[PDB]
């Protein structure tokens, strides 16, 4: 599914991702933009490295999600990359959660550094209600 904007701020709001790990919802918000426009069904292919981008923040399949085809990976969220394709988000938000439990937090995502960092972030939240 395509989430609208507003919908998409309150689901992430109800599953607890308002200031995990010092990340406010609007960051959450700038980073599924800009990864996927909101588009949980997302996926992209990395040929450089063979890995594979899955879902609403295009999680990688090199070190979080198990899809069996990366070689030498790891699957730090333990889900099948097939979870993060799912038109319910609670998977891919355990995930995002995980992902930013690791040192460089929401850094990870270089989307992030490109769209997000250092950026007047709020117009992602305007209006929702949350
Ligand atoms: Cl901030
Ligand atoms: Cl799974
Ligand atoms: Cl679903």
């Amino acid at each position: 599914k395509v989430f609208e904007r507003c919908e998409l701020a309150r689901t992430l709001k109800r599953l607890g991702m308002d200031g995990y790990r010092g990340i406010s919802l609007a960051n959450w918000m700038c980073l599924a933009k800009w990864e996927s426009g909101y588009n949980t069904r997302a996926t992209n292919y990395n040929a450089g490295d063979r890995s594979t981008d899955y879902g609403i923040f295009q999680i990688n399949s090199r070190y979080w999600c198990n899809d069996g085809k990366t070689p030498g990976a790891v699957n730090a969220c333990h889900l099948s990359c097939s979870a993060l394709l799912q038109d319910n988000i609670a998977d891919a938000v355990a995930c995002a959660k995980r992902v930013v439990r690791d040192p460089q937090g929401i850094r990870a995502w270089v989307a992030w550094r490109n769209r997000c960092q250092n950026r007047d972030v709020r117009q992602y939240v305007q209006g929702c209600g949350v």
